[PDB]
């Protein structure tokens, strides 16, 4: 067999059917006689196509297999990266490498001291030392990529590789198994459940890696016989628990002195599947006030290192919510009483409030949509007014790095076909990876993209307030027509200036039977 | 409270109670105002205070914490943190850095690009932005060291931040506590369990992580419950297992054919704390014979993705070990037979064969002897000749880097004051590690070290017979006195030409109060 | 060919005749079928290789090529490669790694990650992708390491690659002329022998790329020209100029304030082949007074871009300094005064007062010896109290680190086979190397050792002082008996504890055949 044969046989074998990938002359040699069973997902820039395979792991909870071109492929994907890692993303980067015997003279396209150019962005990075290994290589990234804590990894193949003689012996990477679904000892565990029966006011926090591991359901039995406030961990890159649930008290603010006044009198705090804390503006105090302790289960070994307080529990976070869930007694207090419906926003009959957009958008949508967040300025009104019940139900750019959830959305809707997914994205996020729109019409990826057109950097116009900074430039971004971009790129497009026209709009994108991008003007 | 009045109530609060350490300038303010319930071990070079550490690490299963100065200490160490990253061991490496203000001119003891220096040897390398950050990023240092997979971390610390305010909320870092002392989930290991019970003809191997685990009697105990053959996995840094029990097969060669042979007609083999495989010698083959399948339980990612064959679970040693062996059945299969008593080669009234020293050795040493083993020559006879009933009995440069036993031996004294250390090493491997002595001397760490010398590089002449190389230069070490070389750093020593010798040699040096070298005439 | 063969007909057009080394089963199949017209240099641990290699390079200003172990061998060299760094010495580093059937599994003795080990230490790193690619890359790295600035550069070779087919295309690569003797361009150099013509009261400051370019006399004759007092830089790792010339005004203090202070009054400073400035310790203040400025030639740009003042001009420090002094006028200023003759120091007929010692070395070695410095404490009595006329005359760490002046005084001895050798070194910084001594006894290179030995880490305790810093451990080194180490490695030894025994210890030493250790009792 050829390396060619037997990577993509280790591939098929590991569960992998499909290529995200924008192609080069080095990646010719392995795309040739690409497999039947394959399928190959292109994407006309490089960070749209790791941010549609990015969606598409996170939302089928499995590994996204992506192949770029050399150095400048993978340099135009590093900020998707980001993204990547830090939401813990199991995606196996791959990028096509000079022939070996060109390597030396730097020819065009040679991806110099390849291995570190993704770092440290990447749990793995490798390129091999001859073609017959690079099926073992290929074994390597797939493994890292898919064990806890999941993130990125990049495998450099030289081009000449693929049609050497594979050794025999790999054959025996193509079945193994690896494990990961692990959880504390007995011992311990007894511990810990003794220590949450006995508190007197517990709260719940819950990251990212709950809904990566669908152990929302578990959390919710955990949070009832706790009878607990669930929060959601702040910078949230998922919705891990029903926001309509009664426990349910909402994102919170990414700041250490309004978390620990949130945690003011609770007892013991559970942490599970967050980082303690992905903070984001300054905020100086205490990182808990006196009398509360806190606790984190982490699938992170460098999650775990990094938290100013607290006990930490380095383990699966599935196998932990569920046996958490499963042992802990049913407490005697009152189930906790759900958060009140939020008011509805004035709106006139011109520019829409953001408030009327969510409002609106939860009325309309299906039970089971799934929304993308990339409206920076409007993030905690959309966590307030969106009732999102199941799983898998929200996604943000987890390292704040513009260009994600416009590419996601599309992998998102690519991995759950009978989901809805609407994407709400602000103008200025809109350009980042703006080409990713012609993958959702080529493919014909029927994903709703609705742009908050206000004209402006609204975000960074508010931390600028607070800054008390003035003369900052390069805040407005005018005269950008997103109808005319998405009819560039093959995308049916609406515009809607007014609450009219907006429910207009989404009658027809819902009854659409492809994309459909939807202009709001939204007010300054 | 100052930066450094806060990192060393940080580490007594975690358990660290001493500095291994070579001083210079840049750490002068962390050792001055020394804690007087510390105590700081000398060592005249860095390769030195790092095998000291990693020896005392690796037997008080507990992290070690280590003071070098700047770049060219860090430098100096860092063949020893080579074989610190391969047996896990957690040591906690802190170097002093210029004061901030004189980083940017590169001022003389500039560590420049400090935390790169140490990669890829360690887990974790760092240097604080800001002098209130270092308690903190010593937290992390701790855990990231101590969590599984143990290993080395660095942190670059600027002279000038030890006297600064402390951050007041640093008081949270001082008594977290973080596990990873988790196993896999029920549903999952009652399916390996099941595995192992079907088995007809299984085998176990046992690598270095079952010692530093301490998981050495839950492994007894499993054996003998599936009547299974024991081997410790090759290149062995440490002793997993009792070598005179009834299962003990012994050291597996490092080579692929070897170890497929020697595994073929074993239905299920169980890999427990090692790579899959540290193999060493080119011996091209199968990986595994037909009809063998191989089930790994490692702490390390980065072990199960390497693995070219099998499958693999990555868990905690200690808690998998104690798990399987309490879980599975009785056989009803017959225990397999002990190893007969190696044979005794002819001796004359002349220089010393090895595999004499080492039966003398078993003869007199203690029945709680330790052993260390950088005689790299006679290792397949040292690991037949030597009754090792205890853990932590075994330690051998895990990443092959000679210099390792000699400062490791007195490490691991210090942490074992009451069973007798005995590091048998080879005179060329003596050489890398020389001054060591003197910290034994100093210090009256009573190791006695046993120095092999037939004159030359005896393995390296052995692997050059087997590729047939004429030529080489470089493969003898003739005109050392060892017996000088003790004198010149105080340490009692004897010279041995003969086996009467020998066994006089050892008698004062087991009756000693100090440490005690001993010249062994060996044969060429 | 082969690729063993066209490697070393590169090494051998290229100048290359000597290998220092270490040896290991890596590195088996490139030293195999050894050159007869090539020289093996072994030293017993990987520091004192690459010293000795270093030592050797700097005196020959030529190119030395080194070949460590894998992983471990290079660890051990790292903290003799921060010296080889900071003085620009051209290293040719390689070292064995596994063949690359085995490097995917990472069996023992793999180098992962091998090209990042050594970083930030060295110019370039590399390991290349095939077996016919070494010879090319053998090539970069010898032009890596001798182009200006000069420095250290990294190979890792697979062990199986030397055995295969060489690209017959290879002899290209055989006769390379490679150069960096550039000079500023003529409009800019007369714009600058201008300002020099123009000076007023012009001073030169020099360091150690002077010495290394054998620029020393056109200096001198640029200084006599110019009528300019000359210092040396900072943290000196040579010594650019003869120290009893008129306009020789020594070591500069290596402080802030300290040289803008020396420097006031002079309207223009042309500082020659230094970074500006190798500062140590803590001493601010101005980094240069109103009414002068800095000039700096440099081979370097990392040492222009960071220097906090003056102009700067990146040129080969031989072109520059040759083109200036052939250009600038006589001034009809008058010559600077010599410094007057430095006093005598009381000396009883007890230990000896470190400046007796360097009295005693003046009156008694050649005219044409050559010192080197590793005694920390003493330097600046040093320089004020050894005649040195010619180049090449002396050496420092030019790093600071410990370890470089036992090796490298062999290797400057072995390039310089008829200048005596006379290594100055501490009894703490003695330990760091001290397996060097057996390579100078082995290959009767006729290195003499004078071991300053006061029993304690003597500038560590002047830094504790000015620090006010109370109860710093581990500053202390009792216990050590010199000749015995000597006697170890087969070197003479003579002992020194009065005046009457260090002229005869001396006198022996001069009139030897052989490496001579003289171990002086020193004032403590
Ligand atoms: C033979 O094509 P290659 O050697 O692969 C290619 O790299 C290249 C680069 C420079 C000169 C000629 C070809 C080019 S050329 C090429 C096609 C560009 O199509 P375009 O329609 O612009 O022009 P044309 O080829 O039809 O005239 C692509 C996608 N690539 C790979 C590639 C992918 N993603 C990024 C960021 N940079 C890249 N270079
Ligand atoms: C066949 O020998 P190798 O595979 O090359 C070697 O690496 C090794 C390592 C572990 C087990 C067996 C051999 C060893 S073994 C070896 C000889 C040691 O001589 P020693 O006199 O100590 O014992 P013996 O061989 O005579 O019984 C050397 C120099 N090397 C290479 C080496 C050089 N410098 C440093 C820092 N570490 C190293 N390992
Ligand atoms: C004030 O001392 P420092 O600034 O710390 C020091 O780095 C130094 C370097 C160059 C010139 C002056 C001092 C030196 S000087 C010093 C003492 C050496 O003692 P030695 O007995 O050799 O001479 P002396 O000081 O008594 O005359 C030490 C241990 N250090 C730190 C050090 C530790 N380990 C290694 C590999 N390299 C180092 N430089
Ligand atoms: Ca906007
Ligand atoms: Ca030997
Ligand atoms: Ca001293």
């Amino acid at each position: 067999a050829s390396v060619h044969g037997t990577t993509y046989e280790l591939l098929r074998r590991q569960g992998i059917d499909t290529v995200f990938g924008n192609p080069g002359s080095n990646e010719l040699p392995f795309l040739k006689d690409f497999p039947e069973d394959f399928r190959y997902i292109l994407a006309l820039q490089e960070a749209c196509v790791v941010g549609i395979a990015d969606g598409y792991a996170q939302a089928s909870r499995k590994p996204a297999f992506i192949n770029l071109h050399s150095a400048a492929g993978t340099g135009n994907a590093m900020g998707a990266l980001s993204n990547a890692w830090n939401s813990h993303s199991p995606l196996i980067v791959t990028a096509g490498q000079q022939t070996r015997a060109m390597i030396g003279v730097e020819a065009l396209l040679t991806n110099v001291d390849a291995a570190n150019l993704p770092r440290p962005l990447v749990k793995w990075s490798y390129e091999p030392a001859s073609a017959a290994e690079v099926p073992h290589a290929m074994s390597r990234a797939i493994h890292m990529a898919s064990m806890a804590p999941q993130g990125p990894v990049y495998l450099s193949v030289p081009y000449d590789d693929w049609d050497k003689d594979a050794d025999p012996q790999s054959h025996h990477l193509f079945d193994r198994h690896v494990s990961s679904s692990v959880r504390l000892n007995d011992q311990d565990l007894d511990i810990l459940v003794k220590a949450l029966n006995s508190a007197s006011n517990p709260a719940i926090v819950l990251g990212p890696d709950v809904d990566a591991a669908n152990a929302n359901a578990d959390c919710v039995m955990l949070a009832e016989r706790l009878k607990a406030p669930v929060w959601v961990a702040p910078s949230a890159p998922r919705c891990p628990f029903p926001t309509r649930h009664p426990c349910f008290r909402g994102l919170m603010p990414a700041g250490i002195a309004a978390i620990s006044q949130l945690l003011e009198g609770h007892d013991v705090v559970l942490v599970i599947g967050a980082p303690v804390f992905r903070y984001h503006q300054y905020d100086p105090g205490q990182y808990l006030k006196p009398g509360t302790r806190l606790i984190s289960v982490t699938c992170d070994p460098l999650e775990a290192a990094r938290a100013p307080m607290g006990d930490a529990i380095v383990a699966d976070i599935g196998a932990m919510a569920s046996a958490l869930a499963n042992l802990v007694e049913e407490s005697s207090r009152q189930l906790p009483t759900a958060a009140p419906e939020p008011a509805k926003v004035d709106q006139d009959a011109g520019r829409l409030h953001p408030e009327t957009v969510f409002d609106t958008l939860n009325d309309m949508a299906p039970e089971n949509a799934i929304y993308l967040n990339e409206s920076t300025s409007t993030t905690a009104q959309m966590w307030q007014r969106l009732n999102m019940r199941n799983p898998g139900s929200y996604y943000f750019c987890a390292a704040g790095g513009l260009g994600f959830a416009l590419p996601a959305a599309i992998g998102v809707q690519l991995a759950e076909p009978e989901r809805q997914v609407i994407a709400v994205i602000g103008d200025g996020s809109a350009n980042y990876s703006i080409s990713a729109l012609w993958t959702a019409a080529q493919y014909n990826i029927p994903t709703i993209f609705v742009i908050m057109n206000n004209g402006t950097y609204g975000a960074l116009r508010w931390f600028a307030g607070v800054l008390e900074a003035e003369n900052v430039p390069g805040l407005d971004v005018p005269g950008i027509d997103f109808r005319a971009l998405a009819k560039g790129y093959g995308v049916q497009a609406l515009k809607a200036d007014n609450l009219e026209q907006l429910k207009g709009s989404l009658q027809e994108a819902l009854s659409a039977k492809g994309p459909v991008l939807i202009e709001v003007s939204t007010v300054s």
